[PDB]
Protein backbone atom coordinates (compact mmCIF):
# COMPACT_ATOMS: atom_id res chain seq x y z
CA UNK A 1 0.00 0.00 0.00
CA UNK A 2 2.59 2.57 -1.22
CA UNK A 3 2.17 6.26 -0.52
CA UNK A 4 3.60 9.52 -1.83
CA UNK A 5 4.58 11.94 0.94
CA UNK A 6 5.74 15.44 0.08
CA UNK A 7 7.44 18.03 2.28
CA UNK A 8 6.95 21.72 1.52
CA UNK A 9 8.10 25.07 2.76
CA UNK A 10 10.24 28.08 1.93
CA UNK A 11 13.98 27.58 1.32
CA UNK A 12 15.46 27.59 4.81
CA UNK A 13 12.47 25.72 6.33
CA UNK A 14 14.65 22.68 6.94
CA UNK A 15 12.92 20.10 4.80
CA UNK A 16 15.82 17.65 4.78
CA UNK A 17 15.99 17.49 8.55
CA UNK A 18 12.20 17.02 8.40
CA UNK A 19 12.60 14.12 5.98
CA UNK A 20 15.10 12.47 8.35
CA UNK A 21 12.37 12.53 11.05
CA UNK A 22 9.80 11.24 8.54
CA UNK A 23 12.10 8.37 7.62
CA UNK A 24 12.89 7.45 11.19
CA UNK A 25 9.19 7.53 12.02
CA UNK A 26 8.20 5.39 9.06
CA UNK A 27 10.99 2.94 9.77
CA UNK A 28 9.96 2.61 13.38
CA UNK A 29 6.50 1.81 12.00
CA UNK A 30 7.84 -0.94 9.77
CA UNK A 31 7.74 1.05 6.51
CA UNK A 32 11.16 0.68 4.88
CA UNK A 33 10.87 0.48 1.10
CA UNK A 34 11.02 4.09 -0.19
CA UNK A 35 12.85 6.36 -2.63
CA UNK A 36 13.40 10.11 -2.54
CA UNK A 37 12.65 12.77 -5.14
CA UNK A 38 13.37 16.48 -5.24
CA UNK A 39 11.79 19.12 -7.47
CA UNK A 40 12.78 20.68 -9.66
CA UNK A 41 15.04 17.80 -10.65
CA UNK A 42 15.30 14.04 -10.47
CA UNK A 43 15.79 13.02 -14.13
CA UNK A 44 18.25 14.21 -16.80
CA UNK A 45 15.59 16.43 -18.34
CA UNK A 46 14.33 17.77 -14.97
CA UNK A 47 17.93 18.56 -13.96
CA UNK A 48 18.44 20.56 -17.18
CA UNK A 49 15.17 22.39 -16.52
CA UNK A 50 16.20 22.90 -12.91
CA UNK A 51 19.32 24.71 -14.12
CA UNK A 52 17.48 27.01 -16.52
CA UNK A 53 15.02 27.82 -13.74
CA UNK A 54 17.43 28.50 -10.90
CA UNK A 55 20.85 29.40 -12.21
CA UNK A 56 21.60 33.11 -12.11
CA UNK A 57 21.62 34.41 -15.66
CA UNK A 58 20.97 30.87 -17.00
CA UNK A 59 19.84 32.63 -20.19
CA UNK A 60 22.03 35.71 -19.93
CA UNK A 61 20.30 39.04 -19.55
CA UNK A 62 16.91 37.77 -20.75
CA UNK A 63 14.28 37.58 -17.96
CA UNK A 64 12.32 34.31 -17.78
CA UNK A 65 8.60 35.16 -18.02
CA UNK A 66 6.38 34.08 -15.13
CA UNK A 67 4.43 31.78 -17.44
CA UNK A 68 7.56 30.25 -18.96
CA UNK A 69 8.70 29.70 -15.37
CA UNK A 70 5.47 27.93 -14.51
CA UNK A 71 5.56 25.75 -17.60
CA UNK A 72 9.16 24.61 -17.04
CA UNK A 73 8.38 23.64 -13.42
CA UNK A 74 5.49 21.59 -14.86
CA UNK A 75 7.64 20.00 -17.59
CA UNK A 76 10.15 18.88 -14.92
CA UNK A 77 7.33 17.69 -12.63
CA UNK A 78 5.48 15.60 -15.15
CA UNK A 79 8.75 14.10 -16.43
CA UNK A 80 9.56 13.07 -12.85
CA UNK A 81 6.02 11.93 -12.00
CA UNK A 82 5.58 9.76 -15.06
CA UNK A 83 9.02 8.22 -15.25
CA UNK A 84 10.06 8.00 -11.59
CA UNK A 85 7.29 8.51 -9.00
CA UNK A 86 4.39 6.56 -10.49
CA UNK A 87 6.48 3.53 -11.44
CA UNK A 88 7.95 3.48 -7.87
CA UNK A 89 4.46 3.67 -6.36
CA UNK A 90 3.20 1.04 -8.81
CA UNK A 91 6.02 -1.09 -7.55
CA UNK A 92 5.08 -0.83 -3.89
CA UNK A 93 7.90 1.55 -3.04
CA UNK A 94 6.86 4.59 -1.03
CA UNK A 95 8.10 7.93 -2.36
CA UNK A 96 9.12 10.92 -0.24
CA UNK A 97 9.33 14.12 -2.24
CA UNK A 98 11.06 17.35 -1.39
CA UNK A 99 8.58 19.73 -3.05
CA UNK A 100 5.88 18.97 -5.57
CA UNK A 101 2.87 20.87 -7.03
CA UNK A 102 2.13 22.87 -3.89
CA UNK A 103 5.42 24.67 -4.55
CA UNK A 104 4.07 25.88 -7.90
CA UNK A 105 0.76 26.98 -6.36
CA UNK A 106 2.56 28.89 -3.61
CA UNK A 107 5.50 30.39 -5.52
CA UNK A 108 4.01 31.02 -8.96
CA UNK A 109 0.54 31.52 -7.55
CA UNK A 110 1.36 33.50 -4.44
CA UNK A 111 4.78 34.95 -5.16
CA UNK A 112 4.46 35.58 -8.92
CA UNK A 113 0.75 36.26 -8.87
CA UNK A 114 -0.36 33.78 -11.52
CA UNK A 115 -4.12 33.23 -11.35
CA UNK A 116 -5.08 30.29 -9.09
CA UNK A 117 -7.73 29.18 -11.56
CA UNK A 118 -5.12 28.99 -14.29
CA UNK A 119 -2.72 27.06 -12.04
CA UNK A 120 -5.52 24.64 -11.21
CA UNK A 121 -6.39 23.93 -14.78
CA UNK A 122 -2.69 23.43 -15.59
CA UNK A 123 -2.30 20.98 -12.74
CA UNK A 124 -5.32 19.04 -13.91
CA UNK A 125 -4.26 19.12 -17.55
CA UNK A 126 -0.75 18.00 -16.74
CA UNK A 127 -1.15 15.64 -13.74
CA UNK A 128 -4.80 14.79 -13.76
CA UNK A 129 -5.90 13.55 -10.39
CA UNK A 130 -2.46 12.38 -9.20
CA UNK A 131 -1.76 13.91 -5.79
CA UNK A 132 0.53 13.23 -2.80
CA UNK A 133 -1.19 11.17 -0.09
CA UNK A 134 0.27 13.35 2.65
CA UNK A 135 1.90 16.72 2.51
CA UNK A 136 3.86 18.31 5.34
CA UNK A 137 4.09 22.05 4.90
CA UNK A 138 6.83 23.39 7.17
CA UNK A 139 5.91 26.98 8.06
CA UNK A 140 8.83 29.33 8.66
CA UNK A 141 9.01 33.12 8.51
CA UNK A 142 10.45 34.63 5.31
CA UNK A 143 13.25 36.39 7.20
CA UNK A 144 14.43 33.18 8.87
CA UNK A 145 14.21 31.18 5.65
CA UNK A 146 16.28 33.78 3.78
CA UNK A 147 18.82 34.13 6.59
CA UNK A 148 19.43 30.39 6.39
CA UNK A 149 19.61 30.34 2.57
CA UNK A 150 22.25 33.10 2.65
CA UNK A 151 24.25 31.40 5.38
CA UNK A 152 24.28 28.35 3.11
CA UNK A 153 25.75 30.05 0.04
CA UNK A 154 24.84 31.79 -3.23
CA UNK A 155 21.11 32.35 -3.72
CA UNK A 156 19.38 30.84 -6.75
CA UNK A 157 17.35 33.07 -9.09
CA UNK A 158 14.15 32.69 -7.12
CA UNK A 159 15.70 33.03 -3.65
CA UNK A 160 17.01 36.44 -4.72
CA UNK A 161 13.37 37.66 -4.64
CA UNK A 162 11.98 40.36 -2.33
CA UNK A 163 10.62 39.89 1.19
CA UNK A 164 7.17 40.64 -0.17
CA UNK A 165 7.63 37.79 -2.66
CA UNK A 166 8.36 35.29 0.12
CA UNK A 167 5.68 36.83 2.34
CA UNK A 168 3.06 36.27 -0.42
CA UNK A 169 4.40 32.78 -1.07
CA UNK A 170 4.19 31.79 2.60
CA UNK A 171 0.61 33.08 2.92
CA UNK A 172 -0.53 31.12 -0.13
CA UNK A 173 1.11 27.98 1.27
CA UNK A 174 -1.04 28.37 4.41
CA UNK A 175 -4.11 29.32 2.44
CA UNK A 176 -3.86 26.22 0.26
CA UNK A 177 -3.07 24.03 3.24
CA UNK A 178 -6.23 25.30 4.98
CA UNK A 179 -8.38 23.90 2.18
CA UNK A 180 -6.86 20.41 2.06
CA UNK A 181 -6.95 18.14 5.07
CA UNK A 182 -4.13 15.94 3.67
CA UNK A 183 -1.79 18.90 3.73
CA UNK A 184 -0.68 19.53 7.31
CA UNK A 185 0.63 22.87 8.46
CA UNK A 186 3.62 22.26 10.74
CA UNK A 187 4.84 25.16 12.87
CA UNK A 188 8.53 25.25 11.96
CA UNK A 189 9.33 28.53 13.75
CA UNK A 190 9.53 26.50 16.96
CA UNK A 191 12.80 24.97 18.31
CA UNK A 192 14.01 21.91 16.40
CA UNK A 193 12.97 19.35 18.94
CA UNK A 194 9.41 20.74 19.03
CA UNK A 195 9.29 20.69 15.21
CA UNK A 196 10.61 17.13 15.00
CA UNK A 197 7.98 16.04 17.47
CA UNK A 198 5.10 17.64 15.56
CA UNK A 199 6.24 15.82 12.42
CA UNK A 200 6.60 12.50 14.20
CA UNK A 201 3.09 12.59 15.69
CA UNK A 202 1.43 13.84 12.50
CA UNK A 203 3.10 11.06 10.52
CA UNK A 204 2.47 8.40 13.12
CA UNK A 205 -1.19 9.31 13.34
CA UNK A 206 -1.71 9.45 9.55
CA UNK A 207 -0.10 6.01 9.27
CA UNK A 208 -2.19 4.59 12.15
CA UNK A 209 -5.28 5.85 10.40
CA UNK A 210 -4.08 4.23 7.20
C1 LIG B 1 9.30 22.88 -7.30
C2 LIG B 1 9.27 24.41 -7.31
C3 LIG B 1 10.18 25.20 -6.72
N1 LIG B 1 10.09 26.53 -6.72
C4 LIG B 1 11.16 27.29 -6.16
C5 LIG B 1 11.41 26.96 -4.67
C6 LIG B 1 12.79 27.49 -4.41
O1 LIG B 1 12.81 28.88 -4.10
C7 LIG B 1 13.43 27.22 -5.78
C8 LIG B 1 14.60 26.23 -5.71
O2 LIG B 1 14.11 25.08 -5.15
P1 LIG B 1 15.14 24.03 -4.43
O3 LIG B 1 14.43 23.44 -3.26
O4 LIG B 1 15.76 23.09 -5.34
O5 LIG B 1 16.18 24.67 -3.70
P2 LIG B 1 17.09 24.25 -2.40
O6 LIG B 1 18.37 25.04 -2.39
O7 LIG B 1 17.18 22.76 -2.41
O8 LIG B 1 16.11 24.56 -1.19
P3 LIG B 1 15.13 23.77 -0.32
O9 LIG B 1 13.80 24.31 -0.65
O10 LIG B 1 15.37 22.35 -0.49
O11 LIG B 1 15.59 24.13 1.23
P4 LIG B 1 15.45 23.47 2.80
O12 LIG B 1 15.46 24.63 3.68
O13 LIG B 1 14.43 22.38 2.84
O14 LIG B 1 16.80 22.59 2.93
P5 LIG B 1 17.75 22.02 4.15
O15 LIG B 1 18.84 21.37 3.43
O16 LIG B 1 16.91 21.22 5.09
O17 LIG B 1 18.19 23.38 4.76
C9 LIG B 1 18.66 24.51 3.98
C10 LIG B 1 19.72 25.27 4.71
O18 LIG B 1 19.13 25.88 5.84
C11 LIG B 1 19.74 25.44 7.09
N2 LIG B 1 18.73 25.14 8.12
C12 LIG B 1 17.67 24.28 8.06
N3 LIG B 1 16.96 24.24 9.16
C13 LIG B 1 17.60 25.09 10.04
C14 LIG B 1 17.42 25.39 11.44
N4 LIG B 1 16.47 24.94 12.24
N5 LIG B 1 18.36 26.17 12.02
C15 LIG B 1 19.37 26.70 11.29
N6 LIG B 1 19.62 26.49 9.98
C16 LIG B 1 18.73 25.60 9.43
C17 LIG B 1 20.49 24.16 6.73
O19 LIG B 1 21.55 24.07 7.67
C18 LIG B 1 20.95 24.42 5.26
O20 LIG B 1 22.07 25.34 5.18
O21 LIG B 1 12.42 26.75 -6.71
C19 LIG B 1 9.12 27.20 -7.39
O22 LIG B 1 9.11 28.43 -7.63
N7 LIG B 1 8.14 26.39 -7.91
C20 LIG B 1 8.15 25.02 -7.95
O23 LIG B 1 7.22 24.36 -8.44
Amino acid sequence: RSKYIVIEGLEGAGKTTARNVVVETLEQLGIRDMVFTREPGGTQLAEKLRSLLLDIKSVGDEVITDKAEVLMFYAARVQLVETVIKPALANGTWVIGDRHDLSTQAYQGGGRGIDQHMLATLRDAVLGDFRPDLTLYLDVTPEVGLKRARARGELDRIEQESFDFFNRTRARYLELAAQDKSIHTIDATQPLEAVMDAIRTTVTHWVKEL
